[PDB]
């Protein structure tokens, strides 16, 4: 039925979209270390 | 009470502390960008 | 009925953060492929005069 059906994918979905969401924060992290290395690599150019 | 009820009330509590981490990865990446903006702009060439 | 309507707001909010994962997982995508270029970029730089 149309109420157990909505049930069990809001389940789904929570799992599904916390995992995409931790994904996402490492991600987060890398791209954050890479700007500090771009901005580290303009500075020792200017020498 | 009813597994029924429970698990709607935990969905929900599972949802509230989702949105929260989204709100927070969306400032995130938004400081990510504005950031690259920053250091783009800043980059500015004097040759020589 | 709140049950009903606890059911249907947990269901369009769900649904409304899938679809905000997915905008931030677009702008990393194509911030990931800026920095790429930057990197690429900067690489010919400095390999033209240095030091």
């Amino acid at each position: 039925n149309a109420w157990d059906r909505t049930l069990i994918e809001n389940g789904e979905k929570i799992t599904s979209l916390h995992r995409e969401v931790e994904k996402v924060k490492l991600d987060q992290k890398r791209l954050d270390q890479e700007l500090d290395f771009i901005l580290s690599q303009q500075k020792e150019l200017e020498d």
